[PDB]
């Protein structure tokens, strides 16, 4: 390993991605890690535990009108599942915001970007949802509120089947402890997947990602020294992604047989539309 003209260019793109995450998604790891460890922040989440402390905290939940004469362990799934809708969506625009800094993504046809954003965006949300995450629970509404893992896996069947494979993932993944400047090249390695069904142009994405994945491997070279095979083990966790966005497809489905009163916002239901 030499400091060239090629590593500095790989170290030059590396910043340009964090720069773009750092102005695309407002509450970063390092700002959700310091709230958590109770470090000095200008956040204190409201913390829901149970049914009393989320009615008691309802601000911190987007949802809409209340049914009335609904069991009230309905009336509790159906607030979280519209609070985590509406976190959905803004999360997406986030991520496609961020997308168009990655160097040659705009510049590649429209038709592949977005599919490329089409299959991405939630493997990035599951990415990025494990930064809020502790084995406690995960922060809400960029900080101002923290639900509890115990909380979400009691909710009524399957509502408390959601979340649950997500903190499973995150604790296994906050292990490799990343972070934001390691996570920047991580997600746009992942928007730039050459093995998306429908691409028309594969070669140029691949060779993209290829230069995205000579930065990532240098990333974690210099950031995190004695972390043996820290490259091939994040590199594997992109599978783990995948088998997530699966999982909780399925689980989608059997609220659209089970529940009506629960329709999926459009721009959800636009990128589910045809999902494998
Ligand atoms: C847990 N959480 C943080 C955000 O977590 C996310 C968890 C998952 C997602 C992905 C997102 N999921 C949903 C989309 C629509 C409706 C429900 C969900 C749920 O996932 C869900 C379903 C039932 C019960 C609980 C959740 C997607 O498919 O697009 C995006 C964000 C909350 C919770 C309440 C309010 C806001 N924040
Ligand atoms: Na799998
Ligand atoms: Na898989
Ligand atoms: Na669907």
């Amino acid at each position: 390993g030499q400091l060239n003209p090629e590593s500095a260019d790989l170290r030059a793109l590396a910043k340009h991605l964090y720069d773009s995450y750092i102005k695309s998604f407002p509450l970063t790891k390092a700002k959700a890690r310091a709230i958590l460890t109770g470090k000095t922040t200008d956040k204190s989440p409201f913390v829901i535990y149970d049914m009393n402390s989320l009615m008691m905290g309802e601000d911190k939940i987007k949802f809409k009108h209340i049914t009335p004469l609904q069991e009230q362990s309905k009336e509790v799934a159906i607030r979280i599942f519209q609070g985590c809708q509406f976190r959905s969506v803004e999360a997406v625009q986030e991520i496609t915001e961020y997308a168009k800094s990655i160097p040659g993504f705009v510049n590649l046809d429209l038709n592949d970007q977005v599919t490329l954003l089409k299959y991405g965006v939630h493997e990035i949300i599951y990415t990025m949802l494990a930064s809020l995450m502790n084995k406690d629970g995960v922060l809400i509404s960029e900080g101002q509120g923290f639900m509890t893992r115990e909380f979400l896996k009691s909710l009524r069947k399957p509502f408390g089947d959601f979340m649950e494979p997500k903190f499973e993932f995150a604790v296994k993944f906050n292990a490799l402890e990343l972070d934001d400047s390691d996570l920047a090249i991580f997600i746009a390695v992942i928007i730039l997947s050459g093995d998306r069904p429908g691409l028309l142009n594969v070669k140029p994405i691949e060779d993209i990602q290829d230069n995205l994945l000579q930065a990532l491997e240098l990333q974690l070279k210099l950031n995190h020294p004695e972390s043996s095979q820290l490259f091939a083990k994040l590199l594997q966790k992109m599978t783990d992604l995948r088998q997530i966005v699966t999982e909780h497809v399925q689980l989608l489905q059997v609220i659209k047989k089970t529940e009506t009163d629960m329709s999926l916002h459009p721009l959800l239901q636009e990128i589910y539309k045809d999902l494998y």
